[PDB]
């Protein structure tokens, strides 16, 4: 068991967003008679919602708000990545603590709660906490001091994710699956 604290990072790594935003997206399209499929306005909003917005909907009127509206009645049930929870419980299973640091606010703790996954953090770390945000290491480092972490993975999707861990002294994984992490780790 190669790492017994892990430090997670919620959208794009825990937390399918780009799913249930997605799916919000395409019902809009469909408002206005456009269809258009699932893979390209996934990869569209994981650059941003303004490139998806002027590649599918640039003049089409109330479009944003219509879709913003769409997305939370997506998020009334996230969707987390595929075999997220029993991943979580075979680390629990082997003494292994988790932890989250994200930059948004509370609704964090809401979504964990909606995806069943809330009892799995030792700690959440939210925007409430007052933390600077990624890739500075500041929030890492609070958790490093406080839970005393010597054997601790920081783990998410993007590049800021990666130096601040690394800035933290922490070991990185750059997440891509859950399939790959498995791997990586022999879980
Ligand atoms: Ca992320």
């Amino acid at each position: 068991m190669k790492y017994h604290d892990y430090i997670w990072d919620l959208g794009g790594t825990l937390l399918d967003n780009y799913e249930t935003s997605t799916a919000a997206f395409v019902e809009t399209l469909a408002l206005y008679g456009i269809t258009q499929d699932h893979d390209s306005v996934y990869q569209a909003l994981k650059v941003s919602t303004p490139f998806a917005i002027e590649t599918f909907a640039p003049n089409l009127e109330n479009f944003l708000e219509k879709y913003k509206e769409n997305e939370a009645r997506e998020l009334e049930h996230p969707i987390l990545f595929e075999g997220v929870s029993d991943l979580l419980e075979d680390i629990s299973n082997q003494g292994g603590r988790h932890f989250l640091v994200s930059h948004r606010n509370d609704q964090v703790l809401e979504i964990l709660e909606k995806t069943s996954i809330a009892a799995y953090f030792t700690e959440v770390v939210t925007s409430s906490s007052g933390f600077k945000r990624k890739p500075n290491p500041e929030s890492m480092l609070y958790l490093r001091e406080k839970y005393q972490i010597s054997s601790g993975l920081v783990i998410g999707d993007r590049p800021i994710d990666i130096e601040a861990g690394q800035a933290a002294g922490l070991d990185t994984h750059l997440f891509t699956s859950i399939v790959n992490l498995r791997q990586v780790l022999d879980i």
